[PDB]
């Protein structure tokens, strides 16, 4: 079998959400993950710096012997994606395309919403993949700001977080039949914004389906690892390892630990 | 956007029902069919003229510019799809990988059956692949050779019908948790076949897995046809088109033209 682990690179702890998808889904599958958090915001610097420190994280990933590639940064899969795509002999891919490819599927109407992070709703990148296939679907995009810090903090359920989604996705509210949820940190507020946006709202976790993306992108290039195996994941991180094994551990419900690294 | 075809080929009429899931899949993608009934049975010819005669039906969908290949043939699959795919650029894919795939995620205990043709079952192409990739999972095959002809005469639900699926599947009642239905006429009797293996029991529909895998990977390609499209498929047989159009028209709810051809 091809035991060679599945490679994730992010700016951040966010992109663990989608591991945790690959965990539930592939458990046979080896994990080696990078995240950027000393540098940061990835968004709000230059091109041709995102460029340099996205190709960093691949060439760090490539010298793990990953046989796949997947890209949790939305920052850098707007900036370099199609370009280290095109690149690599291995599949490179990012949880973009799987979440609008699914709400252009889904939307019953053609009403479809995505929340997200600033920087995310400021490249609008998943308004402009969507509409590049499906140019007549209605897309609405709103920034909520307030969701990850929440999450991070552990708190999905306290009666304040609970207002927060509630107000900040009040815009949204009886306007749209499905709704990306464009930021790897939202798969766990799932509940909540469910319940805020009534049981007519279709809930799109781009995570989610980039895992089930991932499954056919194994068979297809017949590099599955072995059925009857994990049990040995990596994971990297360039600033604050204790943090980062603090959220790690919750969300992957696992004592996990990090290598403090520096490319 | 791609608005080449998705070219299907096959020895004969079961193909079309893969041909109907991505109708209901995927509406917006036109679609090239070549059945080969001329030559008829495949499983009893020798290799290397199965080889010839899948390359003939290969060379045709090309000049039919399709953009992906699918084999419905298991026979032409067990014989020619890798050498073929290992030749073309363009993706080629057969339902018995996502079919045998789809049976080892959803085992619950190990206990994956099988049914089919005589010449499915005499290969035994669904346990080497199953077994290929999991060969801890133990499976079991059964040929069920009144199965295509019910089908084809139109006649699932009679009496006589009911007690042939029954006695049909007899020898796998209580032994498994989940049954590949390794026939493309067989989704026609899913309903009777799930009442006879009980609610217990989990049907994978190989063609159903097969069109799923299409999605993700014209999406991986980048070669997704107009969204907001089809209306303008093209079938074709080596013999018969009478009864071709005849069955046709029945599965795919729509009268729908043939054209006899001669490669």
């Amino acid at each position: 079998m091809d035991t060679r682990p599945i490679g994730f690179l992010d700016s951040g702890v966010g992109g663990l959400t989608v591991v945790c998808e690959l965990i539930r889904q592939l458990p046979h599958e080896k994990i080696v993950y990078i995240g950027d958090s000393a540098r940061a915001p990835y968004g709000p610097r230059p091109k041709k710096q995102i460029k340099e420190y996205t190709w960093e994280l691949v060439n760090f990933l490539l010298t793990q012997n990953v046989k796949m590639i997947v890209f949790a940064c939305n920052t850098a899969t707007a900036v370099a994606w199609e370009e280290v795509k095109a690149a690599l002999d291995i599949p490179v891919l990012g949880v973009v395309l799987p979440g609008a490819s699914a709400a252009i599927k889904s939307t019953t109407k053609g009403q479809v919403g995505v929340i997200g992070t600033p920087m995310t709703v400021a490249s609008d990148i998943y308004r402009k993949k969507i509409q590049l296939l499906a140019p007549s679907i209605q897309v609405r995009s709103l920034a909520c700001p307030k969701f990850v810090p929440i999450v991070e903090s552990n708190e999905m359920c306290s009666s304040i977080a609970k207002k927060i989604v509630y107000d900040s996705l009040a815009p949204l509210v009886g306007k749209i039949d499905t709704l990306v949820l464009g930021c790897t940190h939202y798969p766990l507020l799932r509940p909540i914004i469910q319940n805020v946006m009534g049981p007519s709202v279709k809930l799109i976790d781009s995570g989610a389906e980039c895992v089930r993306d991932i499954s056919v992108l194994l068979n297809y290039f017949d590099i599955n690892g072995n059925y009857h195996q994990a049990v040995e994941h990596r994971f990297f991180t360039t600033a604050n390892p204790e943090i980062f094994q603090e959220i790690a551990s919750i969300w992957l419900k696992q004592k996990i630990n990090v290598e403090h690294v520096t490319l």
